[PDB]
């Protein structure tokens, strides 16, 4: 797991799926018309270490939600696409518009959509109950689950590969 | 389980039960009268796939809500009986409607009502924490959990008997 | 586990507790001063079974909320105590108010409040998750646990103990 | 486990962290802009059976909520810190204010922000699912986890140091 850190090194963005990822995949509705979604506070902390080393943090979700905007909001997830089921498209138009090479994207996701992002991006992510298609495709499949500290996980891995994670925690001691 | 595909070969019309299959079971109440229930994502691109390769969708619950309406909706399941607890004679009232024969439904439950639909349809499926009754009654009993990739695990089952899961796939590399 | 039958087999009256029984024991909040709770299908239908074979349903919460008011209601719980922590005064209340002794009296809870209900009771019942001493007090510990088909696990108990089960799983056969 | 008991002995003011702790760390929002925390009803006992004891409890949590001000109220959760992620200097302050030393502290936490905390207290408590360099720093590690019996746990553990347990079994006896 040494040639993790060899692919995570050069990461530049970090884009993560959102249902499945940073969600446990439950989709909640009530009576009253009201969708809701449940995050994990120690991923919050991870994507905002993350971020905080220089990494920029994207959202790409094939589904449309005001929470996915909140919760993008408060760890300073800055680009947010939602709506958009191709994902390598909507991740080489950040490329592009960022002048960066997908080579320095690091993308995580759990199922078909995800697929060609996870193994085209410069290092590739998913998760235990990922399809089995999109793991088969992925350099790193994470210990953590999904919405259970699975991005918490890849965040101080990409934090370490770069030299950058014990300095993190050092501010906490 | 190549005896499973054989069942499957045939199956035009696909009925799921709700609680305990889409969902995980639980019934959530709120303080201010209002009802929520909880799916799951995977078992949404599922059911989507399903239904492209031809087959259409059905749910027959004994219970009632607005979320079952929005759910189903939104995967394109067209045929939604609710406040029914006679899940066999709603199955054969769809087989007449679409001229379908019962050896050609796909029936999925976990419980007691769900019991002589999943004996008598052409094939037969219900969950680890189904009742014992109706899983002793069922051809398949599923790996993944209700609310937690059942529906999904289903879905990938009748793609797979009738040749149409690697061409689904194929479609995301 | 046939003298866990003997002593369930004059039963007329099944009083639970609420929270960590037919809840997993989660109390929920919203920032718009709402508490939501959750429960379990599969128990709903067990004790409307446990219902229909003539035994009555009571439910003894230490809490207080409309939820608990409209989960009874629709299971028929018929004497429904809230906001009381002494289960066993309850209890004997209601053993007197209906003319049935507590040797007849089932009792299901988790917790200390629960513990001289479930001691007292002439079946006296408690799940995995329950506290020590309550549960070193019961006649039966379930294996399915608290809004996860503990209660359910009980009603068919309770069912067979009374030559009932079996006729009412017939009755879906 | 007896040195522990020596270290929680004469602990005056018990200190928590919320999300991971009270809850199991889901941090839950809806369409409409509403959030929601979930908390665990044998931690409510637990709690109130400590303070009973005479020992003072406070929260300090870097999140800030309407569902943490009320559980705290009904718990007699007295000392209410919200929107403050340095612990330490938060805890430190509450003892000039109650005239308490910290080495007659308690603090239970599961991330980075509660490290110093926990390894300054008297009495430093961290759960399974803690990030690992806040465990390396606790006294204690507990069995249960986060929102689901962790600080019920300690509270057992505290009333035993402190000879304050079994009498309250007994209350219950």
């Amino acid at each position: 797991m040494n040639e993790i850190y060899q692919k995570a090194k050069h990461i530049k963005l970090f884009a993560m799926d959102v249902d499945g990822i940073l969600s446990d995949g439950q989709i909640i509705y009530n009576s009253e018309g009201t969708e809701t979604k449940a995050f994990y506070v120690q991923d919050g902390l991870g994507l905002q270490a993350l971020k905080q080393s220089g990494i920029i943090l994207a959202i790409i979700t094939g589904r449309s939600s005001a929470m996915v905007d909140r919760r993008a909001k408060e760890l300073g997830i800055s680009h947010i696409i939602q709506g958009q089921d191709d994902k390598l498209t909507a991740l080489v138009g950040l490329t592009k518009k960022l002048g960066i090479e997908l080579s320095h994207c690091a993308y995580i996701g759990d199922d078909l959509p995800d697929l060609k992002a996870v193994r085209e991006a410069g290092f590739g992510i998913s998760v235990p109950n990922g399809c089995e298609q999109t793991r088969a495709v992925s350099d790193y499949i994470t210990t953590k689950t999904g919405g259970n500290g699975a991005v918490r996980e890849v965040c101080e891995l990409i934090l370490k590969a770069q030299n950058n994670f014990d300095a993190f925690i050092a501010t906490f001691q």
